[PDB]
C-alpha cells in the first residue's frame, strides 16, 4: 500500500509526541517524557485509500545537529510544530524549514505549520502572525490541541493530502 | 471580520444540503427536499481566526443555466460535490469546474472535490479515480459523510484554507 513517511518536528516540549499519541492511541499524555526518537506505523484509511502512516517522532533539541539530516532525508512530509504560548518555539520554525529545504534540495517540500495547545488561554503567538508565516512559505497553517484532540486529524491528514498533491 | 463566501455545487441529490446542515445545525437530514437556494451565515472560528461562513446552498439541476453565472461570480471558494455511488454525478463535475473557470476568468479558483456518502457500501466511484481527477485539476480531494459526519468539517475547512492561501 502507499506508505506516507511523516516526520514531526519542532522545539522541545511543543506537544509533538502528544500529537502523535492522540492520533495513534487516542489519549492525552500529560507526562514529562523527552524523546530521542519514536516510530509509529499505522495502517489507516484516508479518503477511501488505505495506507500505512509511518510517523517519526523526533527530539526538540538533543545532540541533534547535522544528525537531523538523515530523517529529513527519508521523510516525505513534515509537521512543523510550535505551541501558541511559547514565542521562541514559533521563531525556531525557520531553523527547521530551512534545514529541511537544504537537505532536500527543494523549496516545495510538503509541510504544514501546526500551532499546538490552543486550549490554553494565555497565548503569546497570535494566529494572524502564524498564518502570515505559513502564507509566506506557501504552506497550510493548522491549530491543534493534543489535550482536547482539536485539529489533530486535521494536521495529519492535510499533510498527507499535501504529499498526494506534490 | 473576514467573511468567506462559499458556494456548494454539484448534481441533484448528492448531499450538498445535508453537508451544509451537518455543519450549520448538526444533524442528518434524511428528507426528500430539493433546493432552489438556501443561504447560511455563521460566525465561526477556524484556526484561531474568527470569521463568518457565508454558504450558499444551490440546486442540482433546476432552471439553473447561465443563471449559475451570478453566484459563481460572488463566491470565493467552491465545494464540488458528487456521491461515491452515482457515477454520472462524478462526471458532471467537469461541467461545474469549467463554468466556474469561465465566469471567473481563472484557472486557479479555490475549490475542493468532495466525494459524499462514504458510509454506503455499494460504491461505483473508486477513490483512486476521484483522487486523480482532483490531482489533474490542482485541487484537494475529500470524502465525506453527512450521515456519519465523517469529513464534513474537513471539506469546509480545507476550502477556507484554500482561500486563505490563494
Ligand atoms: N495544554 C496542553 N498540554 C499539552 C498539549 N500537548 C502537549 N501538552 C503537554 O506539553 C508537555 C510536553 O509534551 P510532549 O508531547 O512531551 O512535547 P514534545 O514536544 O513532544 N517534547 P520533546 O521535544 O522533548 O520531544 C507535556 O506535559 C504535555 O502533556 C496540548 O495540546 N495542550
Ligand atoms: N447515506 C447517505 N445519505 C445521504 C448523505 N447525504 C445526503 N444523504 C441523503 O441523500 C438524499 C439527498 O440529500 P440532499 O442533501 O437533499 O441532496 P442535494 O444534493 O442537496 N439535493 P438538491 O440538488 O436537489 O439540492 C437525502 O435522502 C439525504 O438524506 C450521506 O452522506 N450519506
Ligand atoms: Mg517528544
Ligand atoms: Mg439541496
Amino acid at each position: 500500500m502507499t506508505e506516507y513517511k511523516l516526520v514531526v518536528v519542532g522545539a522541545g516540549g511543543v506537544g509533538k509526541s502528544a500529537l502523535t499519541i492522540q492520533l495513534i492511541q487516542n489519549h492525552f499524555v500529560d507526562e514529562y517524557d523527552p524523546t530521542i526518537e519514536d516510530s509509529y506505523r499505522k495502517q489507516v484509511v484516508i479518503d477511501g485509500e488505505t495506507c500505512l502512516l509511518d510517523i517519526l517522532d523526533t527530539a526538540g533539541h538533543e545532540e541533534y545537529s547535522a544528525m537531523r539530516d538523515q530523517y529529513m532525508r527519508t521523510g516525505e512530509g513534515f509537521l512543523c510544530v510550535f505551541a501558541i504560548n511559547n514565542t521562541k518555539s514559533f521563531e525556531d520554525i525557520h531553523q527547521y524549514r530551512e534545514q529541511i529545504k537544504r537537505v532536500k534540495d527543494s523549496d516545495d517540500v510538503p509541510m504544514v505549520l501546526v500551532g499546538n495547545k490552543c486550549d490554553l488561554a494565555a497565548r503569546t503567538v497570535e494566529s494572524r502572525q502564524a498564518q502570515d508565516l505559513a502564507r509566506s512559505y506557501g504552506i497550510p497553517y493548522i491549530e491543534t490541541s493534543a489535550k482536547t484532540r482539536q485539529g489533530v486529524e486535521d494536521a495529519f491528514y492535510t499533510l498527507v493530502r499535501e504529499i498526494r498533491q506534490h
